[PDB]
C-alpha cells in the first residue's frame, strides 16, 4: 500500500508536475497573451487618442 | 522507504501542487487580466471605431 501509494503519489507528483509544467506553459501563454492584449490595448488607446484627437 | 518515498512523492506532488496552485492562481489572475486587457482592448477598439466614426 505504501508502495502503491508511492506509485500513485509519484504519479500524482508526475501529474502535478505535468500540470505545473503545462500550467507554467499556459500561465506564460496567458502572460504573453496578456502582454499582447496590453500592447494591443496601448495601441488601441493610442489609436483611440489619434482617432479621438482627429475628431 | 516506501513511506518516506511516499511522503516525499506526496511532497513532490504537494510542492508541485503548490507550484501549480501558484500557477493556477497566476493563470486565473493573468488570464483574468488577459480578458480584462482584452475587454479593455475591445473597449478601446470599440471606442476607436466610434472615435473614428467621430473622426
Amino acid at each position: 500500500d505504501a508502495q502503491e501509494k508511492l506509485e500513485l503519489a509519484e504519479k500524482k507528483a508526475t501529474d502535478a508536475e505535468a500540470d505545473v509544467a503545462s500550467l507554467n506553459r499556459r500561465i506564460q501563454l496567458v502572460e504573453e497573451e496578456l502582454d499582447r492584449a496590453q500592447e494591443r490595448l496601448a495601441t488601441a488607446l493610442q489609436k483611440l487618442e489619434e482617432a479621438e484627437k482627429a475628431a
